[PDB]
């Protein structure tokens, strides 16, 4: 897309090499923007295949605030496998504090039934937010949220939603990252009768790591095609009951998928 | 300065009348991002006269953990007078938050020392954050926080700072909020032995209030002076130890301060 492959070339220009907790290297910069119009098309990247199945498992398993990943087991989505455990878990990552952020006197807070609240009722507020940054449970996941504070604001009948990432893969992440909000948009959008405004995408700490480099040269070689349009064929009686076969992207024509270790 | 009248003609020519919550109109844009290298100089405002006084003991009271008035009250700090209850407390806001988030097993976080400690021993660390945005107290604050989340980032031996700021009143609050994180900034650098770097501002709901334009459009007729510099003059043993006294600005030459309704 235009703005993911001028980031990917200002990574390559102005990132500083530094090395993670892995010993993999990594360029990185810190602090840049981008905005979405999601009236202009669904942000799906054409300059290599995106595959939307996992994008959208991955939303749906998050929404129901399950953290095992049965669910992806069961529809083939592996993204998730080398951080869980034994038994399949991963400890209370994102979906766990949308959906049932514990307090300290045993309750639980259902961040994105109170976002559903706010959006029909004071769609002005200036605090419909999701945080899954629960400093207070960050030990006990497999991996502190990524994509970790989203804002949703509502203008001329337009949902708009705002991503605070603080750490960015931009070549394997991102992709998937940006898409996954742009659906949460779409899905809000239509349970609340609004249209959809724009997806505002921020990061913090944005690399590209080290073996990702021959992979960011191929795909910033190509040029990109005019986005897909999103599809939701049915609409389900709440935010919570939607289904994979909802969704289908019309016009999608994607350069090859590119391959990354 | 270039960046916050940038910002104040952007609100102004892109943003969306709407109403606040007590009715006193807005007019909005949702998403911004601007940066201050502070090695080009301390980034207060210069096109108002604003008190650096009451910018630095709020953040002392921050950093202590205190969400009573009563030290910025006597120190004659009032901008959190009208949140404050009859005994002076505000609830666990900003200063609670950032010293001990109640976790739900009973222990209590200090994400300060937090920062400092991953500053001084993994500074590459891509979690190096600051949270005053906790779900769980928020309707038992006087107020959510605005400026809700940071986070940190070392490169080059210097030391950069990202607030996301929720929801943002340009005229009032912002010159505010941005010299308060330039100040944490450096007293950060100087504690880790760093060299200041970029503070980035994004904005979430950034707004001018409908009682603001004639002081913002005011404000919009003048050019920004070369920004002061700061000069801490001690270092203290803890980024918790100081002192009013210890910070000094050189070089503030403002245009007129110009007042205005919160
Ligand atoms: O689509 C598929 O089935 C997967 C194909 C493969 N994707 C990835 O590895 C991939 C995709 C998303 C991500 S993620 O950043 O959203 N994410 C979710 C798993 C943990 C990780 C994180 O925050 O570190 C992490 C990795 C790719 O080449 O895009
Ligand atoms: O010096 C004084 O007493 C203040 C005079 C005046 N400043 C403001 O009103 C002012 C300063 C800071 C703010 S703030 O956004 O940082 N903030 C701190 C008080 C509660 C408020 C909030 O979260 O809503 C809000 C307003 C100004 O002209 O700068």
């Amino acid at each position: 897309m235009k703005q993911y492959l001028e980031l990917m070339q200002k990574v390559l220009d102005e990132g500083t090499q530094k090395n993670d907790r892995t010993g993999t290297g990594t360029l990185s910069i810190f602090g840049h923007q981008m905005r979405f119009n999601l009236q202009d098309g669904f942000p799906l990247v054409t300059t290599k295949r995106c595959h939307l199945r996992s994008i959208i498992h991955e939303l749906l398993w998050f929404l129901q605030g399950d953290t095992n990943i049965a669910y992806l087991h069961e529809n083939n989505v592996t993204i998730w496998d080398e951080w869980a455990d034994e038994n399949g878990d991963l400890g209370p990552v994102y979906g766990k504090q949308w959906r049932a952020w514990p307090t300290p006197d045993g309750r639980h807070i259902d961040q994105i039934t109170t976002v559903l609240n706010q959006l029909k009722n004071d769609p002005d507020s200036r605090r419909i937010i999701v945080s899954a940054w629960n400093v207070g449970e960050l030990d006990k996941m497999a991996l502190a949220p990524c994509h970790a504070f989203f804002q949703f604001y509502v203008a001329d009948g337009k949902l708009s939603c705002q991503l605070y990432q603080r750490s960015c893969d931009v070549f394997l992440g991102l992709p998937f990252n940006i898409a996954s909000y742009a659906l949460l948009v779409h899905m809000m959008a239509q349970q609340c009768d609004l249209e959809v405004g724009d997806f505002v995408w921020t990061g913090g700490d944005t690399h590209l790591y080290s073996n990702h480099m021959d992979q960011t040269h191929l795909q910033l070689s190509r040029e990109p095609r005019p986005l897909p349009k999103l599809i939701i064929k049915r609409k389900p009686e709440s935010i919570f009951d939607y289904r994979f076969e909802d969704f289908e992207i019309e016009g999608y024509d994607p350069h090859p998928g590119i391959k990354a270790p």
